[PDB]
Order: C-alpha cells, then structure tokens, then sequence
C-alpha cells in the first residue's frame, strides 16, 4: 500500500528540480518563476529560501561545500549562508530570450542542464531554441546537441554505461551511449513514447533496480518505466494535475518526493487541487531510489 | 465520404506549389530540386515539365499572360511557350544561400513569397536566415520581416482582413491583420499549434467556408483548422509520409491537389510508398476552394 501526502503547502507557481541532502535529510527545490531556491529540513519541517535575480530552474550538491544552481542562462554555485552566487559559465549568448531547464550532475560530477527558449505563451509560438550542456570540474563548458525545445527529464543507468534524456515536446524518453570517463553521448534512441493520458513528460529519476519514473506534466501522475524493455510498469496518481519531477529521498532513498506547478491552473482546479505547488511525499512505493551525484569543481 | 487518387505517379523529388490553372484544366506544380515547373493536364492525363536554371519554388498566372515564378531568390516572368523567365526582381542578395519557398498571390494581384536557407546533405542548415516578401504590380518588392525558417504556405481570409501564414520550423500557423488597399500585415498571432504526429506545417489554402486546409510535411496527412477557434476539424491521411502542400481544383474548386516530396526517403520506404512524390486528388471534402489570383504586374 501506497500513501501520497504534501508534506509542504508551498503553492509554488512552478515548483521543480527535487533533490535529496543525505548529509542533513533534507530536500532542495527551486520554484522557478519565483526564482527562489529552497532547502526543507525533513525532521525540523522548516524551509529556507533564497530569491535569485532570474528563474532559477535547477541545483545540484557540490561536493566542495555549498551548491550548484542554473540561474537564467547560467551555472552558478551558490554560497547558502551568504546568500551568494558566483557564475561558473554562460550558454546561450547568442539567444534573446532563454533559460536553463532540467539540470543533475553526472557519475563523474559533471553538472549537466539544457536550455529552452521563455515561453508561457504556448499556442503562439516556437521552437528547437534549446540545447543540451554540461559544466565539466573544470569549469569548462561542452554543448552535447541542439534543437531541443524544452530540456527536461534526465539521469544515467546504475553501471554508469547509459544517459536517460527527456525533451518535453519530443513526448518521449530517449537513451543514448554514455561514456563516464570522458562524458561523451551517442547513438539517441528512444525507449518510450507517451500515451496521451500520460500528457506533457517532464522530471524524471532512475530508481535502485534500473528503472525510471517520469513526472507528467498536466498529467497528474509519475510512471515507471522499464528502458531495456520499452514498456511503462506502473502509474501512480497525484491529487494534482501539475507534477514536475520527483525524486527519491528519506530513509534507505525509499520516499519518492515529488513537485507541482500553480502556474497556469484557472480558479475552479485551485478549488479542488487546494494543495497545488506543494511537495508531495509518496511512501510505500515497494521501491528505493539512489543518491544523486555532487558537482566536482 | 473521401476518395484519394493518385492522378499522376510523378515520383517529384519534392513536389510543391500546386495551382489550379482552370482555363487550360491543368495543375501547375513545382518539382523544387530538379529546377521544374510542371503542368499535368488533367484530360490528356499528360505532364509538360520546363527546366530552368536554379531551384523553382513555386508559380502563380501572371493576369497579362504566361506565368510568374520564384526561381533561386528571384521573382521571374515565365513564358511557358520559350521557356526562359525574364528577372523582374531580386531578393536576399547578401544571402549566398538563399532561396525562395512558397509563394502566392494575393486578392489584389500581388505575388507574396518568402525565403529560406538553403539546406545540406542535402539540405538542411541554417537557421532564421529567411525573410517573407511580396511583389507589387509595379515590380518593386517590399519586405515583411526576417529571421524567418522555412516561409511555407500562405492564404487570405474571404473578407480579405486575414493574412494565414505558415513558417515549418514554427509548428505554428499564424494571423496578421491584413488591409486590402495597401498589402500590410499586422499583429501577427498564433491561431493553431500542431500535434507531435502532425509533424512540420508546410503549404495551405483557404476554402469557401474560411478554413484552413494545412499538408503535414512527414504526417502524411492534410488537417483543415478552424483559424477562430483554433482547432483541428478533421484529419485526411495520405499513402505516402511527405505530404508537402495543397490547393483546390476541378470543376468549381471542389476537389482538392497534394503534392509531395520522396527526397530524404531510405530505399524500404520509397518500396512501402511506390507513389512517393506524386500527385494525389481528394474528392469528397464537402467543401470548395477558390480559384487562385493572378499577377497584376
Ligand atoms: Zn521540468
Ligand atoms: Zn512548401
């Protein structure tokens, strides 16, 4: 038996990127067009927010101390305490009106995140404005593709030798050939196709038997999927329509915690999704999840 | 009900701009890469094929007499009876790349077309280097806007106050406000915004109710949208996958010509689709089209 509860109201406009702190129990998220991250104590139940000046989409655990964040169209790392963040790298120059989406560190700590191009407008407007990045120890920066719409969903298999990839409009998971000592990609495959229930994929995590649960944007439920299979094994609804992401966190990894978006909801959904934006937590799932990976520069 | 019929096993590279030249009872169309414009004579079913001297994007009547056509960025005269085109003006000078797409005339007798970089491998690049254009009467060009994809498939609303207009690589049909008496376009929106399966957006044509009817360029299939509701109205598939543009024709308009594209096909596909790149007739619609106009310069 499964229990889903929100753990915390926040009403986030657009609540993304769950990570676990191990070291603390704590989870971090960031709400995107609030340009806040957030850093929820799970024994203490208190939050701290920091505001940023541009969406923050995406932070990551850096393994130095402190963390990692993209911040409009940059990689930052983000000093908690101070307050404070210094820019690692900037994408995108050439682009009027991007930012970064989905982003998580590599086996090897490497800081991947795509870009998309602004848009809350969507029927009027456009396209393949993204491109997939990752932010290397060294603070150097390779672009992996272009052409991508909206950034989204990612992760690697457990023997670190596959990149999970998810571009929201593509209404696909794609797998590719994952190199860890060099962090080259190849041979982009799909693994599966959205059913149209299934809405909008967005967030994704792999758990500790290989497989991968897609947050479904509109959706209103995360999936379990098989990769080397092809076949969706589970769907588990939300009482809300606007899941991001999720991830697994708590004790052993065997909490899946999962956020939404109020964003974009209209006044009769507000009045019987009440808990829209906030962080679910989904316990009983009969699976536990892993550890995510610390940015190494 | 429909009835699909393939009037002409052209095997066109890429089959596009359809036009119904009723005096003669004939179909123009272009075959773009191999630098023909065609005439398929739909009594005789006979095809005359000239070949001219760089890609032929589209052809429109000229109201004078013989033809006007898009030949590399050039707007041409056609005399079908030589066969050699008479520059009437150039665009994209700068862009030594450029080329043409589609290209119509408008409810006043201006020939409209638009721009494109020409592609690779082949082809394919790269990107917004195209810009949408319109001809006068009096042979002088005025220009639209830029950063344009692919300028595909375009068409006026039966009032004459509504400019439909396609760019591919947008997924997007668009309206401008449009004024008769002196060709302007304003407030350009998105009135429709195509599905995963419906692929690339490419040519158009109203019908006599004022919807749209808009070829699916890999969705091997026509949709007809409502532009004032912005939904899909019904979807006609096709045999063959590169269904590039569409228009109205036969008696008073009611039967409709798509053309399409086997360029860009693997060896297997072209043996699933042994009519890929020709000329298909829809009967059945329950609707007419209008008669195309004609050049007024
Ligand atoms: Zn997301
Ligand atoms: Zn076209």
């Amino acid at each position: 038996s499964i229990k889903i509860e929100c753990v915390l109201p926040e009403n986030c406009r657009c609540g993304e990127s769950p990570v676990w702190e191990e070291v603390s129990n704590s989870l971090l998220f960031v709400d995107i067009p609030a340009k806040k991250v957030c850093r929820w104590d799970s024994f203490t139940k208190q939050v701290q927010r920091v505001t940023m000046d541009a969406p923050v989409s995406s932070v990551a655990l850096r393994q130095s101390g402190g963390y990692v964040a993209t911040i409009g169209t940059k990689f930052c790392a983000l000093n908690w305490k101070e307050q404070s963040a210094v820019v690692l790298a900037t994408v995108d120059n050439d682009k009027k009106n991007n930012r970064f989406n989905d982003g998580k560190v590599d086996p090897a700590g490497r800081y991947f995140a795509g870009t998309m191009a602004e848009e809350t407008a969507p029927a009027v407007l456009e396209r393949h404005q993204g491109a997939l990045y990752s932010l290397f120890p060294d603070h150097h920066v390779k672009k992996y593709f272009d052409q991508v719409d909206i950034s989204n969903g990612l992760d690697w298999s457990l023997d670190h030798k596959i990149f999970y990839y998810i571009d929201s409009l593509s209404y696909s998971v794609d797998a590719f050939d994952y190199d860890l000592q060099t962090g080259q990609i190849s041979n982009r495959r799909s693994v599966y196709k959205l059913e149209k229930e299934e809405q909008i994929p967005d967030g994704m995590c792999i758990d500790a038997e290989g497989k991968l649960w897609v947050a479904c944007y509109n959706g209103g439920r995360v999936i379990r999927l098989d990769p080397v299979t092809g076949k969706r094994l589970q769907t588990v609804k939300l009482p809300v329509d606007k899941t991001t992401s999720c991830c697994f966190g708590g004790k052993n990894y065997s909490e899946m915690y999962v956020t939404c978006a109020r964003d974009g909801m209209d006044p009769e959904g507000l009045l019987r999704q009440p808990e829209a934006g906030g962080i679910f937590k989904i316990t009983g799932l009969g699976v536990k999840g892993i550890a995510p990976y610390s940015y190494a520069g």
